[PDB]
């Protein structure tokens, strides 16, 4: 709720601290898309893939879209600060990169944590995927039921 300094000092971004949602509005699952971010407006800076990069593989996977390209489509969309910061170089992506990968692709993903099965992307899609997580730690997500 309160504002990320990163996220607002964040050259490739512009306007207001906003709600994912409110920024791209899709049917997306209750409470899933609330998490803060900026509109993304410099072209793509061409990050290094992620070394923790199972959520990529997982959703690579089940979509046949390379990681590379997931990746390039992130920096679309979301501001760099949310993609290359001390969290995802030590605890790798999370439901909220892959809610935006949701977007990007228009899909929709059963996510089977060690909770229970939870929705995340938005519902006026056609894909559907299933992605595995646990808690450990480490987080690993992984691809299917």
């Amino acid at each position: 709720q309160l504002l990320p300094a990163p996220l607002t000092n964040d050259p490739t971004a512009i306007g207001p601290v906003l709600p994912f949602e409110e920024l791209h509005p899709r049917r997306y699952p209750e409470n899933t898309a609330t998490f803060l971010t900026r509109l993304r407006s410099l072209p793509s800076n061409h990050l290094p893939q992620p070394t923790l990069n199972c959520l990529l593989s997982a959703v690579s996977d089940q979509t046949k879209v390379s990681e590379e390209h997931l990746w390039e489509s992130l920096q679309t969309i979301l501001p760099d600060s949310q993609l290359s910061n001390e969290e995802t170089n030590t605890l790798g992506l999370s439901t909220e990169h892959l809610t935006a990968l949701a977007h990007l692709y228009n899909f929709q993903a059963t996510v089977y944590s060690d909770r229970g099965p939870i929705l995340f992307g938005p519902s006026d899609t056609i894909k559907r995927i299933d992605i595995t997580h646990t808690t450990g730690p480490p987080s690993h997500f992984s691809p299917g039921k």
